[PDB]
């Protein structure tokens, strides 16, 4: 028997802790013998689990196209995924338009604003002694910031999350497509308003941009809106949720981050290795051999970053969260020409979220009377993290 044969990133066996990590560890073990295996899920596809094999695939853009970046394809109607779903030279020209606002200096401008935001969110339940850390904090910190980056109302996160749910999970394809069309209607309204009232936000920037002398089409602009909203609120929320869950029970990790706040950036990087939500696909466009396996045009390869992030030939003691680990060249943010546009931004969001939360609520635990829930898929992580804690005091009021 092989664990590859029924591997499916939307249906990962969960262990007694509520995560897929026992299964990932078992697949990692098998991958030492077979780093690429055939799964019969989704009609048949390749699962790439070894670290060096994922590196080989993700560097080989001639044979492995980002037209397959989501598999099964995300529900975005007739729209492509902007940047993420493109190959060069097209990909590079679109990404250049938004490189500046995602640079470390540009995103660092939001640091203290994120800190204030995080504290305002914590104020809403600190006097109560209980909350779902995912819905209360993890969902809201990145959704509010993303809203501000796109010039959306930050208070409407439930609307934005409903759109993303349709893109990533709704099973009835008519329904999912209709809800995605709601996002598209709102994007058109936003774009029309920005045209007349341009600001310093990222949508105004791409609206005023040109490629090869031509303004972007309304469709390309909707594409930018979609990928930035999607990227900004989904994997960030799942990652932060998984982190709050881990900190709720892992009292040893928690006390160390309180004692050594200077280690929080490196610990965020290690938590990205361990809880990185993402996997990505590639469409095979030319016959290619990777290790023992020859892939053929039209096949899809899924890059199982969480398994490669646990590869013993790439990391010492990969099953331990070693907060001082360097260089820690994990693949949770990708590698090569598509490497995550939001990399620096999530590092800042996570550092601030963890720092302020542990400052405000150093003592907390999982609620024994409510269930946690792990969401599976191409972006995976805790969805519900009910916690309890001693009642504390609001900063504002
Ligand atoms: C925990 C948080 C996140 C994780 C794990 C993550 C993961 C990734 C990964 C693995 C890729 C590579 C795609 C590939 O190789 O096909 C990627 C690309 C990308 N991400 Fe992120 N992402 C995160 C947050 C963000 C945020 C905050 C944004 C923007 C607000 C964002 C926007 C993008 C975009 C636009 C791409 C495509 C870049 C390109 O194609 O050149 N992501 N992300
Ligand atoms: C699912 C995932 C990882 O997130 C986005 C923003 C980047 C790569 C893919 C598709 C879209």
């Amino acid at each position: 028997t092989s664990l590859f044969t029924t591997a499916d990133h939307y249906h990962t066996p969960l262990g007694p802790d509520g995560t897929p990590h026992a299964f990932f560890e078992a697949l990692r073990d098998e991958a030492e013998t077979t780093p690429i295996g055939w799964s019969e899920a989704y009609g048949g596809h390749w699962v790439v689990a070894g670290y060096k094999e994922i590196q080989a695939v993700i560097q080989n853009t001639k044979a492995f196209s980002n037209k397959g970046v989501t598999f099964p394809r995300y529900e975005t109607g007739e729209f492509e995924l902007m940047m993420a779903g493109q190959d060069d030279p097209v990909h590079k020209k679109y990404r250049q338009l938004v490189a500046k606002p995602f640079s470390p200096e540009a995103t660092d401008l939001f640091t203290e604003q994120l800190r204030q935001s995080t504290n305002d969110l914590i104020d809403a339940r600190i006097e109560l002694g209980e909350g779902d850390a995912a819905t209360w904090l993890a969902n809201e910190i990145p959704a509010r910031l993303t809203a501000i980056l796109l010039g959306l109302p930050p208070e409407d996160g439930d609307t934005y999350r409903r759109w993303v749910w349709a893109i990533t999970h709704v099973e009835n394809p008519e329904e999912g497509a209709e809800i995605f069309a709601e996002l598209v209607a709102h994007a058109r309204t936003l774009i029309a308003e920005r045209r007349t009232n341009p600001g310093n936000d990222i949508m105004s920037r791409v609206i005023m941009s040109k490629i090869d002398g031509e303004s972007l089409s309304e469709d390309d602009l909707i594409g930018f809106f979609t990928i930035l909203l999607l990227g900004g609120i989904d994997a960030t929320a799942r990652f932060l949720s998984s982190v709050f869950w881990r900190l709720a029970w892992d009292i040893e990790l928690r006390r160390r981050l309180i004692a050594h706040p200077e280690l929080i950036p490196n610990a965020v990087d290690e938590l990205l290795r361990f809880y990185g939500p993402a996997m990505v696909g590639r469409l095979v466009t030319q016959e290619v051999t990777v290790g023992d396996i020859t892939m053929k045009p039209g096949q899809t390869a899924m890059l199982w970053f969480p398994i490669a992030s646990r590869d013993r030939s790439a990391f010492d003691s990969p099953d331990n969260i070693v907060i001082e680990r360097t260089p820690n060249r994990h693949l949770s943010l990708g590698h090569g020409i598509h490497r995550c546009l939001g990399a620096h931004l999530i590092r800042v969001e996570a550092r601030v979220a963890i720092t302020e939360f542990l400052k405000r609520i150093p003592e907390f635990s999982l609620d024994p009377n409510k269930e946690c829930e792990w969401l599976m898929g191409q972006v995976a992580g805790m969805l519900h993290v009910p916690i309890i804690f001693p009642k504390g005091k609001r900063l504002s009021e």
